[PDB]
């Protein structure tokens, strides 16, 4: 059981928490797209600006699930 795993680790046109890559900061975004190959989730940032992410760079919306 991975938890979240509906085909990805995460949905698309879902809005989730993503790093900053080159920091440790969780800003909010939504994910647009996602490369199968070397796994990384486009994701749009709420500046408008989209970037490319890992998996181990997004989290929940919210680590609080129920």
């Amino acid at each position: 059981g991975a938890m979240g795993m509906p085909n990805r680790k995460y949905a698309d046109g879902e809005v989730v928490m993503g790093r900053w890559p080159g920091s440790v900061l969780y800003y909010e975004v939504q994910v647009t797209s996602y490369d199968d190959a070397s796994h990384l989730y486009t994701v749009k940032y709420k500046d408008g600006t989209e970037l490319a992410l890992k998996e181990s760079d997004i989290r929940l919306q919210s680590s609080f699930k129920q």
